[PDB]
């Protein structure tokens, strides 16, 4: 029964969006008690005429950083690190600057004091120039006190989970982590024999883009996935135990909560809001001043499981892309949206909001 409602649903929900940003293509995966339901919309590539499909391959760009955290996860399990270790207990290339007094969880959680936004222009793909950036630099505010949300952070938290496991961040995603959630069309880097899947993202005027090489773009941005696979991760962040145990553990890590900034609970990569909220409140937490400028946190005594009547979100984008992913553990319901424009988090929450708000509508009894 709540199958038979939701073409009408998420045609509501995503058309008027589509039309309002110009978005060329959008691919809609929703599990509804683990039964996926896919909708496609519009084109891959506009030069080639190819449409969206539930294979068709999007950059995720930040929502990459669920992945990492998974990794994370694993490293944490298999007792490598820690989450209060130093950073430089794991790159000794590191000791003796500002990161042997800032925690992993710094890093992931994006209070390491300030780490910007994205790299500085004139940081290379270049394992030295990444090591002397870090080596040099200073902090704009003590470490815990404020979010920043940022690339270099969450990016050298990946960086240093590889470290841990003695090998290099692409070789553990690629060999162990994707193969470990059973995802055979996601990449960092797309084969030849997948290329074709790759759409065309697509900026300002309809320029055509797609993400190119930066520091640690793996670990911060790096994943190109389609709905249908997107969708396979989100099914085990619903139901990690459902997975060999080191992995559901590592999932597990990555589900819990460690301060707060308005209404929203900071995890490794996921980002939680109680359910039901407004939409404008969690088009607030997915706002341009949460990802731009500094928050104050409220740290919580304790981690916090991100359970039951709560959602799970993360939003990416890359230059020509637009992804977002949110779960309902509570309602055993995800959702997946990936689009080939870089279209504003409001609208991709509004078509989120519509999709959930309209599937919990559904199930009152009738009067």
């Amino acid at each position: 029964a709540p199958a038979d409602r939701l073409k009408a649903l998420v045609d509501a929900a995503v058309q008027p969006v589509m039309k309002a940003n110009d978005i060329p293509g959008l691919a809609v995966a929703i599990s509804l008690k683990g039964e996926p339901h896919y909708f496609s919309y519009g084109l891959a590539s506009k030069e080639d005429g190819r449409r969206v499909t539930p294979e068709t391959l999007f950059e995720i760009g930040s929502v990459s950083k669920t992945f990492t955290a998974t990794l994370a996860g694993y490293a944490l399990t298999q007792d490598k690190m820690r989450l209060d270790d130093r950073a430089s207990q794991h790159w000794p290339a590191l000791q003796g600057s500002r990161f042997d007094g800032i925690s992993l969880l710094d890093l992931a959680t994006y209070t390491a004091g300030g780490l910007p936004l994205q790299f500085p222009d004139s940081v290379q793909k270049d394992q030295a120039q990444i090591r002397d950036y870090y080596r040099q630099w200073q902090p704009t505010y003590a470490p815990g006190s404020q979010r920043l949300y940022s690339n270099p952070s969450i990016g050298l938290f990946g960086y240093l989970a590889a470290r841990s496991l003695g090998q290099p961040f692409e070789r553990l995603m690629e060999q162990q982590v994707f193969p470990a959630l059973g995802l055979e069309q996601t990449h960092l880097d797309v084969p030849e024999a997948a290329l074709a899947q790759y759409a065309q993202g697509y900026g300002k005027d309809d320029r055509p883009l797609r993400v190119g090489p930066g520091p640690l773009d793996a670990e911060g941005y790096g994943v190109k996935t389609s709905a249908a696979d997107l969708l396979r991760f989100v099914d085990a962040n619903l139901h990690p135990e459902r997975l060999d145990r080191p992995w559901a553990q590592a999932l597990d890590a990555t589900h819990r909560g460690y301060y707060k900034v308005g209404d929203m609970t900071q995890g490794l990569g996921w980002e939680a809001y109680d359910w039901p909220i407004s939409l404008k409140r969690l088009q607030a937490g997915n706002s341009t001043p949460m990802a731009l400028q500094p928050h104050r946190i409220a740290r919580l005594p304790a981690p916090q499981a991100l359970e039951g009547q709560r959602l799970l979100n993360k939003t990416g984008s890359t230059n020509g892309f637009g992804a977002y992913v949110a779960f309902v553990p509570g309602r055993d319901l995800g959702l997946v949206i990936l689009a080939n424009r870089n279209y504003p988090n409001a609208e991709r929450v509004k078509i989120a909001y519509a999709i959930l708000s309209g599937l919990e509508q559904q199930g009152k009894v009738p009067l």
